[PDB]
C-alpha cells in the first residue's frame, strides 16, 4: 500500500529499461587527459549506433581564450624531422584517452580505429584492417551491483604515442528485429542527421566530476578506479 | 550543431564566452563577466524545401 | 517603561520626518537596463530639488577595463543612414528605463524631458514644450503599508527607441514658505553646488539590489516587480 | 475656402510663435572648426535661459575610435615652455568659432565669457568682469525675409588665441511677467536639471549642413556666408 514507494521503484526501472530500448540513446564519451591535468571530453548521442572520430590536431590541447609552434610540433610528428618546432614534447598531446560507453551499447559491436598521426590505421592503408573490435577491454563500471557503463582506458605515455582515434558501438537489440533493414533503414540515415555532439575542455578532473559527469548522471572511472554513475534497475 | 556552434561569432571582430559557456553547462561553473551573453541566438527559424515529406521531419 | 521601544521608534520616525523636512534631502535616481542583464544607475542627491540630465550616447552601456564602431552606430542613429556602422542593433542601447525618487518629493513636481537622439524633447524645437509633468504615472513603491518611493518604468523595446533624458523634481514643502523666494534663493543657488552625484554600472540586477540598493536603505523596485526599501514612521 | 491652405499656414504660425512664448524652447549651439576641416557642435535646448561652458581641453579635437603628446601640448599652452610638446603647433586647436541662438532668444541678454587656457575671463581673476555683452555684434541668419537665428562667429587664427569659453542667453520675454521672480523660480531652477544637451564632432561642414543643420530644422550660417533654417511665420 506504498504507492509513493512503488511509483519511485517503478520510474526509476522506466527510465533503465527506455534507454535500454530501441527507442532510446545510445552514447559513447571520449576523455584525452593532459599533462597539465586538463581533461578534454568528446560525447555523442543517437538513436541506433554512435561514434566519434578525431584527428590527430584535434585532440591536443587547446585552451581558449588564452599555436604557431604547435603546427611546427605537428608537421615533426607526420614525418621525422619534418617540422621547425622549438620543443622536444609538445606538453598539448594527450597522456591518456578513456572511452566509455552507455549500458545501453551492446559490447560485442565496439570498434575503434586508433590511427597513427597521418589518420593510417595500422603503418600503411594497403595492410590495414579498419578497425579492431576492443570489447573484450571494456571493463564494468558498476554501482550499487548495477552496470552503470563501459569502460576502456589506455596510456599514451611514449614520444611515439601520436595518435588519430575514431570508435563505435551500436545500441543493444536482443530482438530479432533488424533496425537497418527496409522497415527502418531510412530513419537509421536520419539518426545520423539527429545525432547530438557536446565538447568541452575542464581544468581538472574534479571539475569534470563535479560539473560534468555527476549533474548528468553520466557513468565515469576516475584516475584512482573510483567509479561514478547512477544505479536505475528495481531501485528507489 | 552544439551549443557553443549556434552563439554569435562575428569573423575578424572570447575568454569571457568561453567562460559563459562554462555557467551555462553547469550553474554557477564559470568565471564570466555577465549574467547574460548576447551572443546567445534569441530565437530560430527552421525551413525545408517543398521536396521535403514533412511528415518525416525530426528534431 | 520601555524607553529602549520607545527611543528605537522615535529613532526611526525622526529619519522619515527630517529627510521630509526642508532641512532634508530629496534624491532621484535613473536606471537604464541592457540586453546584457548590467544596468547603468546614476543617482543625484540634493536639497530643495534635484534632477539628472543625460545625451543619448551617455546612457549607452560602457564596461570600463572592457568603441570606433559604437561611434558611426551613433552616427546612424542621429540621421538615417549617416554612419559606417557594421551592426543592425547596437546591444549598447538601453531597453527600459526606470525612474525612481525619493519619498521627499513632490510628485506633482516631477518633470521629465525625454528626447530623441539629437536631445529635441518633441521631434522639432519649434514645437516642443520643453518637458512633460508625469507624476501621475508613478507608483508608489511601498514596504509594510510605507511609501518608500516612488516609480517610472517604461522600456524602449523598438529599434526606433533611441532617447535623450531629463527629470527633475521638487522636495515637498506643505508649508506656505517659498524656499526660492529672496530669503532662502541664494541658498537654492548654492545647492545646486552642493548636490552630489553617484553613477556606477552593475553586472545583474542581484548586483544591484545586494550591493547598491539595500546597503544604502534605497528605495527599488525589481523586474519582477518587487518592492525593497526600509519602513521608518513610527516603527522599530 | 481653401481650408488646406490657411490650416498649412496656421500650423507653421503656430510653431513659430510658439517657440517664441514663454512656454517655448531656447536653444544655443558653439561650433568649433578644426583646420581638418571637421567641426564640433556643442547644442543646449532649455526653456527660460540656456548656456554651454567649455574649457580649453574640451574644446580641442578628439576623433573617437582613432594623446600623451596632447597632454604636454596643453601644460605647454598653461605656462609658457611648460611642457614636454613634440609640436609647434596642435593642429587640434580651433581655429574658429560660431555662436548661434535660437530666433527666440532676447539678444541684449547674450553673454560671453571667453576666458584664458586656464579659464580666467580677462588676465587675471582680480581685474576679472565675469562676462561681455556681445549682442550687438551678432548677425540675423534670415530664410526669406524672417530671422532664423543669430550668429557671431570669431577666428582664432593666432598661435596665442588658446581659449575657454562660457555663453548664455535668456528666452525673449516682452511681457512684463518675471519668470524668475517668485511665483515661477522653482520651475527656472527645474529648468536647469530638464535642459538637454547634445555633441558631436562631424567630418566636415557639408556633412553637419546635410545631416545636423537640415534634419533638424535649425539656423546655420556657413563658411561662404550662406544662410540655412526654416522661415514659419505666415508662411506655408
Amino acid at each position: 500500500r506504498d504507492f509513493a514507494g512503488r511509483e519511485q521503484r517503478l520510474f526509476n526501472s522506466e527510465q533503465y529499461n527506455y534507454n535500454n530500448s530501441l527507442n532510446g540513446e545510445v552514447s559513447v564519451w571520449v576523455y584525452a587527459y593532459y599533462s597539465d591535468g586538463s581533461v578534454l571530453v568528446i560525447n555523442k548521442n543517437s538513436q541506433y549506433k554512435v561514434g566519434i572520430s578525431e584527428t590527430f590536431k584535434a585532440l591536443k590541447e587547446y585552451r581558449c581564450g588564452q599555436s604557431y609552434d604547435e603546427c611546427e610540433v605537428n608537421q615533426s610528428i607526420y614525418y621525422p624531422n619534418g617540422g621547425d618546432a622549438r620543443k622536444f614534447h609538445s606538453n598539448a598531446k594527450p597522456r591518456a584517452i578513456q572511452i566509455i560507453f552507455s549500458p545501453s551499447v551492446n559490447v560485442r559491436t565496439i570498434k575503434m580505429a586508433k590511427g597513427n598521426a597521418v589518420s593510417v590505421p595500422d603503418e600503411y592503408l594497403q595492410r590495414s584492417h579498419p578497425w579492431e573490435a576492443t570489447g573484450i577491454k571494456y571493463r564494468k563500471i558498476k554501482r550499487d551491483g548495477e552496470i552503470v557503463g563501459y569502460s576502456h582506458y589506455f596510456e599514451l605515455p611514449h614520444e611515439y604515442n601520436s595518435i588519430s582515434l575514431a570508435v563505435s558501438g551500436v545500441h543493444k537489440n536482443p530482438s530479432s528485429y533488424n533496425v537497418g533493414c527496409c522497415h527502418n533503414v531510412m530513419d537509421v540515415f536520419q539518426s545520423c542527421d539527429l545525432a547530438l555532439r557536446f565538447c568541452n575542455r575542464y581544468w581538472a578532473e574534479l571539475e569534470l566530476v563535479n560539473h560534468y559527469i555527476s549533474p548528468n548522471a553520466y557513468p565515469y572511472l576516475d584516475i584512482n578506479n573510483h567509479s561514478y554513475g547512477v544505479a536505475l534497475s528495481n531501485r528507489q
